[PDB]
DNA sequence: TAATTGCTGACGTCAGCATTA
DNA sequence: ATAATGCTGACGTCAGCAATT
């Protein structure tokens, strides 16, 4: 089976290709990484979808972080122009 | 041939004058099918385009809140300065 | 009221590079 | 040294949307 063949042990799978042709054999040890790739690119869609959001968030992140040490400068200048001028 | 997604609707249509429905059908399918291919060698190329300058719009970033630390710590003394006179 | 076009999201394939058994 | 596994970049199909024809 389609399920069975893409589920089994290294060793089991060995152990239920012994009648199959050599030729055959490897038609469905292609099928296995085949389908097993299937898998891994879903996974891999996921896995970026996540990394494509971080990268975002990040962003965001230093953006607001940009806003806030731009306040910073403001307001630190504000202190060093009232001081400047007593001096 | 394959270059049939060279030529242009009015090349095109006349080329199919002499085929039968059936066939229309084939080559135009054939055709959105070849079009389709360059159409996704577009869109990836695009795609790496703009996902470089998303690379450097953090870049320019990470370093943005350099200059700003730099800044006020800058700004910390000079203040100061003003301050203890 | 169609058809054609261009683009993009999502898939499944395949090649390569490690890592693991 | 072999074989198998998982992940990923890039590709080609296909669907379905938008905007032209
Ligand atoms: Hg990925
Ligand atoms: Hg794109």
């Amino acid at each position: 089976s389609d399920d069975q063949l893409v589920s089994m042990s290294v060793r089991e799978l060995n152990r239920h290709l012994r009648g199959f042709t050599k030729d055959e054999v490897i038609r469905l040890k292609q099928k296995r990484r085949t389908l097993k790739n299937r898998g891994y690119a879903q996974s891999c869609r996921y896995k970026r979808v996540q990394q494509k959001h971080h990268l975002e968030n990040e962003k965001t992140q230093l953006i607001q972080q940009v806003e806030q040490l731009k306040q910073e400068v403001s307001r630190l200048a504000r202190e060093r122009d009232a001081y400047k001028v007593k001096s």
